[PDB]
């Protein structure tokens, strides 16, 4: 009896499947991926260990250093391997996005975009 | 987040619905998983529900909590789980919250847009 909410939740959950599988193949968790992402995003501005505590973190950074994702040290920087990973995950999300229209006709593709915009605007 | 436009909107709408719902439930010291669980029990109890069927957040803890608060009981027909009247009243308040959230999805849409959205979302969900 709440079919729109059910479909929105379920599709929303499926948007994450490919990313979770890659994290697992790489031996990383969601906290590690996000941390690498956060550092990649903010390292030019400059980020220190305190900043990551407020947005252990010591042991995680050590794990990420051992995997060659983060530079050993003071500001924190991802290594090229870390930047490459962020790019990889972005591309995963692009492939998932492209899959949304797989089962849809041209008209359905346009209508979905128009309607989702309207729904999102209304709440 | 806006580099993947459909995904952006789907998650934005999802997160807005969930925030609406989590907040309206939280005031009642409830959460959506408890509501779903009680609802499932209420709907299927005459079929015979055991803890195993619910397994397939700690389920044992959540069931003990619902039982301690007087919402469900375990009856000797493995014991079967049933909603008590206080729990049936609570299912209805849960359901009404979910129904108002559902209606917020379609407020701004024509009947045709509602029909198109249902049809399309079924297809998208099937395809992945
Ligand atoms: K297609």
């Amino acid at each position: 009896d709440t079919p729109y909410s059910y479909l929105i939740r379920s599709i929303g959950m499926k948007l994450k499947t490919s990313a979770d599988a890659r994290l697992a193949e790489l031996g990383l968790n969601s906290q590690q991926g996000r941390m690498i992402g956060y550092i990649y995003e903010n390292q030019e501005s400059g980020i220190i260990q305190k900043d990551l505590a407020q947005f252990s973190i010591t042991s995680m950074l050590q794990g990420l250093e051992k995997k060659g994702y983060i530079e050993r040290r003071k500001n924190i920087y991802v290594l090229p391997k870390g930047a490459a990973l962020v790019e990889e995950f972005n591309n995963i999300f692009l492939e998932v996005e492209e899959s949304i229209t797989k089962g849809l006709t041209k008209d359905e593709q346009k209508q979905l975009m128009s309607i989702l915009i309207k729904v999102n605007r209304s709440m």
